[PDB]
């Protein structure tokens, strides 16, 4: 009786879900498909006011790239069912001889910070960050490929009067109107190039730091790897850490190569008593390559991870949308449960065959009578 | 039935207590006092092998000062009953016109890091940290008063050939043999002085950073305050942050004033599934001044704080040792409890009048039947 259920759910109506096409009731198509057949989410929840979901997008994608959706929502119990729209299938690298594995590392670090913080705050949104820069140089899109253009962090070009990239540069940015801010601090970790026409032996070791002008605390990232931009010595790409910062005026200081600074932040608002987030595995049908970086990110005590036992097997829309087992996993959002724990959700508050571990809510005992 | 108990306890025999005189069975006195009358700990636990406690000491005191006890112990459920041996009663400042409130801030930040980490590791000890320094200058005891001498971090003197303190200096240190290390990164935040004979208008703005040579990550602290070393402009003292670092070779870089680096670290070993620490309020009889910095440090989800409802009222030894209510609070270490939660310990695993919140162990229900 009352065994843990492999679902995501909620203790009361104070919940919120962040998603992609599989939770996006506003997507439109014109064909002979059944209505809303791309959904894993139950159509009854489309008008709940508790969903922020966009076909083709993810939190990581909107945070870093020009393909932007303003994910926003507030709840005590926060659930995520997204991530797949930045995966190894996309194969993103900043440069021709870059490394998607670095980008998978970035994915894991971003989601780990996000989940940790969303166990402690009710409200999430994505805000623009402005800068003040004393020179005439403008932003440059150093990191992109044929389908995605990175725009966070911003990279400022070299000033015209400088002959090389061995310069110090800086700009200030303001973080205002949120309790905490997640921003990226990144570096090209390796031997960077100014231009293709430069001598083979001239390269740069990118350095970047952010400095709080009031408190005087700074966090920094220097290049240490031997990887580069050529076929002979490949592997250079953009490594990012994700910092949780208090409101204030900040100084971005670059000691070598291009200045970078945040253009977007995750805005965190309204502290709550600690409540773990729930994360649903977000993957393709195995005809495409997926990753487990959200699983790497989802750790105790701040996150509970839920997954099915099968390939993602689309019903009518295509192979990648409308899976029976993910539909059943999400069906727990249709009702309240007594307790949400590591093993799953416990429907009833009284007795179970299994002891809940890391239980939240009104949890049952597994004692006799 | 089975209401939460205001005690510290354990789920099984896999527990450990860090303490001071009130848990130290090895202290000796020669008088007409009853045997072991300074203890709050039950004498039955003196030979348990689960206690690391020293009269006159605390974790913070041994971490920072020459009055050192090698606190060491391992357990799944970790309990702390210490802290009072660095308090406002001691009135410690690095300098004549310093600020004990800065030192209380340091106390809170140290214990917050320690409690957080001891919810995630079984084993704690204090290890020495060595350095490599390319100059001839030796350590100097810049921070002390009439009863305490700070020795962590170490401060290296100016080289003889330098005329002033506007120099860059560095030294490397190795962290080896632990899974993680807590070390202090500190700065004199204000207008520092080279010497009393210097012109009134010459002062220094202390800067310090630690840099991981392999990964290239650095963490830094610059001076920003206007406080100083004189009666006219007082308040300068040593502000410290407490960093959790992985094993490796590190570089301490000082851009101004004296170079500082770790001489001691908290050695963290043996990852465990998340289990909150229990902290007992550590204060004097109110004839002396206490602080609540361990309470500020003890936050959810990593720590449960326990306190009595009375002044600390010593029985026979003196006013500061052997309190009835603290004796009863610690008596929970004599037996196992089913569940340890935010409200207190629940003895039985089946039913209670109260729903456990943030429960660990085999927790009861408050449902009917
Ligand atoms: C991080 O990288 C920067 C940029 O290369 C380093 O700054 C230079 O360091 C070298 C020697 O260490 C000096 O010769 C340069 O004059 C420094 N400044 C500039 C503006 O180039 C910086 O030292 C590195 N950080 C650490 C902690 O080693
Ligand atoms: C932290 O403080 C150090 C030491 O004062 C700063 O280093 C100096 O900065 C000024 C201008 O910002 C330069 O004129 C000096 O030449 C710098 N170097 C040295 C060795 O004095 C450092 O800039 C401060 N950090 C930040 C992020 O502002
Ligand atoms: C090419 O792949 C994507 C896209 O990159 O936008 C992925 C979307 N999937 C998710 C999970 O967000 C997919 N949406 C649906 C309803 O099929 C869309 C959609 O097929 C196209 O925008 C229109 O065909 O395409
Ligand atoms: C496309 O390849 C590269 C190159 O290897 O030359 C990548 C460089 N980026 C890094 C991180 O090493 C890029 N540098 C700048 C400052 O834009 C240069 C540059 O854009 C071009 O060579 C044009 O000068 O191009
Ligand atoms: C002066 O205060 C202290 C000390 O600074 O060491 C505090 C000790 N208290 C704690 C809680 O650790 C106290 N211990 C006992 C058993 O009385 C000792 C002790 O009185 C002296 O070492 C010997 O009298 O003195
Ligand atoms: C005792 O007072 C002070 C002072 O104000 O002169 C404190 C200084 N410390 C700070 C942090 O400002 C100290 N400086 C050094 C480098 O030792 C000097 C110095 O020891 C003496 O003046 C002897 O030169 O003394
Ligand atoms: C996103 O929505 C939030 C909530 O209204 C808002 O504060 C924020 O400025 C928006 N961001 C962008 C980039 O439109
Ligand atoms: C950035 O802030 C610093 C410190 O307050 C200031 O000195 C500097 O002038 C600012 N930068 C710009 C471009 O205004
Ligand atoms: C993610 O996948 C890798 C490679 O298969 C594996 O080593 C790792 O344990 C996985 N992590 C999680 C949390 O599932
Ligand atoms: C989820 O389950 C599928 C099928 O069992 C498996 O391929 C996938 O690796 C699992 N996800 C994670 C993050 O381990
Ligand atoms: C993908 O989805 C289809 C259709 O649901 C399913 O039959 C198949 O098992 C899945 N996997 C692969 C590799 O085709
Ligand atoms: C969930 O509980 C709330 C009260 O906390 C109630 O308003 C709501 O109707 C419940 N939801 C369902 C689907 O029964
Ligand atoms: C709960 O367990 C205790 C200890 O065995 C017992 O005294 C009590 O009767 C039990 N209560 C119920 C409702 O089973
Ligand atoms: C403290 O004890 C531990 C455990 O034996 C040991 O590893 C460490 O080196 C000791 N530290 C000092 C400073 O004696
Ligand atoms: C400290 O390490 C750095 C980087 O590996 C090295 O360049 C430097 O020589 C070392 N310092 C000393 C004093 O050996
Ligand atoms: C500590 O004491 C201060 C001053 O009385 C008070 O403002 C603060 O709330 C206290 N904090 C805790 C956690 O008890
Ligand atoms: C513990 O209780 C005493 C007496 O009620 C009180 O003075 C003290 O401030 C309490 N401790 C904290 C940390 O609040
Ligand atoms: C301190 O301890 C004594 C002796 O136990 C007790 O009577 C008194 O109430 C306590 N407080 C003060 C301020 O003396
Ligand atoms: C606590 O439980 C353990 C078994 O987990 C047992 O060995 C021990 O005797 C118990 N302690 C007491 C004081 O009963
Ligand atoms: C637990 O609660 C459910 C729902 O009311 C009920 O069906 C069941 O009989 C209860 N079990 C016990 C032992 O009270
Ligand atoms: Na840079
Ligand atoms: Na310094
Ligand atoms: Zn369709
Ligand atoms: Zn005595």
């Amino acid at each position: 009786f009352n065994e843990p259920l492999n679902i995501v759910s909620h203790l009361n109506d104070d919940w919120f879900l962040f998603g992609d096409a599989r939770s996006d009731c506003t997507y439109v198509e014109n064909n002979g498909h059944p209505k809303l057949d791309w959904l894993d989410l139950d159509p009854k929840l489309c008008n709940s006011g508790r969903i922020s979901a966009k076909s083709g997008n993810s939190l990581f994608r909107s945070f870093h790239f020009t393909d932007f959706y303003n994910y926003s929502g507030e709840g005590d119990q926060v659930i995520f069912y997204e991530g797949v729209n930045f995966s190894p299938s996309h194969g993103f690298k900043c440069l021709a001889n870059g490394d998607n594995k670095i980008w998978m590392g970035n994915k894991a670090r971003f989601y780990a910070r996000l989940y940790e913080k969303m166990a402690q705050y009710r409200s999430l949104s994505i805000v623009t960050v402005s800068y003040a820069y004393g020179g005439n140089a403008k932003p440059t899109s150093i990191c992109k490929d044929n389908k995605l253009t990175l725009n966070n962090p911003t990279f400022i070009s070299k000033e015209s009067n400088y002959a090389d990239y061995y310069y110090v540069s800086e700009a200030n940015f303001t973080l205002q109107g949120c309790d905490e801010f997640i921003v990226p601090l990144c570096v090209f970790n390796g031997h960077s190039r100014g231009s293709s026409s430069d001598p083979a032996n001239t390269y740069y070791m990118d350095s970047q730091m952010y400095y709080n002008t009031v408190t005087g605390v700074f966090y920094g990232f220097n290049s240490t790897l031997d990887v580069g931009t050529t076929v002979q010595n490949p592997g250079l790409d953009l490594t990012c850490s994700y910092l949780a910062l208090s409101p204030g005026n900040y100084k971005a200081v670059s000691l070598e190569f291009l200045l970078s600074l945040p253009s977007k932040a995750i805005c965190l608002l309204k502290p709550k008593r600690f409540m773990p987030v729930q994360v649903v595995d977000s993957r393709w049908n195995s005809t495409r390559q997926s990753d487990n970086m959200t699983a790497v990110a989802c750790q105790l005590p701040y996150c509970f991870f839920r997954n099915t036992s099968a390939d993602y097997s689309g019903d009518t829309h295509d192979v990648h949308h409308g899976d029976l087992y993910f539909r059943q996993l999400l069906s727990g959002l249709l009702y309240n449960v007594s307790c949400i724990a590591q093993q799953g959700a416990f429907l009833y508050n009284n007795v179970s065959s299994i002891w809940p571990v890391y239980g939240y809510g009104h949890c049952p005992t597994a004692a006799n009578i």
